[PDB]
């Protein structure tokens, strides 16, 4: 169970990890490409599974190494920001990367984060669901700030691993 978070800078990759792990949320920045992995044991389907969470850098000068991390990861979490059109379009790039340096022997979860910022939404939930189905990957919308669906994200991907 190795989960790698991918997506453009500031979609909220770290916040989602931080939310799931310590159930907290900080609104300041963390330019991330440092101190690289977190672990946690979680309950599900009558058992326990320990997950390994990998946090990566979406902003450029640091995508030269990411490939390896993707290659030996069992789950790729591709995140975008529902209020940022560019972050959504770029998910094709990240998804392309995963399959290219990993085959089809992988589980991919597309995540539309920051649902709390409704008055700034640029991508509807239907458009996200439709894109996930067209590319044959999983989909879920979240909010690291409110905690919305954060646990459902991990339970679902974890469930996908056991199945
Ligand atoms: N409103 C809102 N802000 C968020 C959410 N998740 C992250 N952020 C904010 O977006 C900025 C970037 O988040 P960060 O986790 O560093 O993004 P990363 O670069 O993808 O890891 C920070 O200022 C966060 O506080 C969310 O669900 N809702
Ligand atoms: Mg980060």
């Amino acid at each position: 169970f190795k989960l790698v978070f991918l997506g453009e800078q500031s979609v909220g990759k770290t916040s989602l990890i931080t939310r799931f792990m310590y159930d907290s949320f900080d609104n300041t920045y963390q330019a991330t490409i440092g101190i690289d992995f977190l672990s946690k044991t979680m309950y599900l389907e009558d058992r326990t599974v320990r997950l390994q969470l990998w946090d990566t850098a979406g902003q450029e000068r640091f995508r030269s190494l990411i490939p390896s991390y993707i290659r030996d990861s069992t789950v790729a979490v591709v995140v975008y920001d529902i209020t940022n059109l560019n972050s959504f379009q770029q998910t094709s790039k990240w998804i392309d990367d995963v399959r290219t340096e990993r085959g089809s022997d992988v589980i991919i979860m597309l995540v539309g984060n920051k649902t709390d910022l409704a008055d700034k939404r640029q991508i509807t939930i239907e458009e996200g669901e439709q894109r996930a189905k067209e590319l044959s990957v999983m989909f879920i919308e979240t909010s690291a700030k409110t905690g919305y669906n954060v646990k459902q994200l991990f339970r679902r991907v974890a469930s996908a691993l056991l199945e």
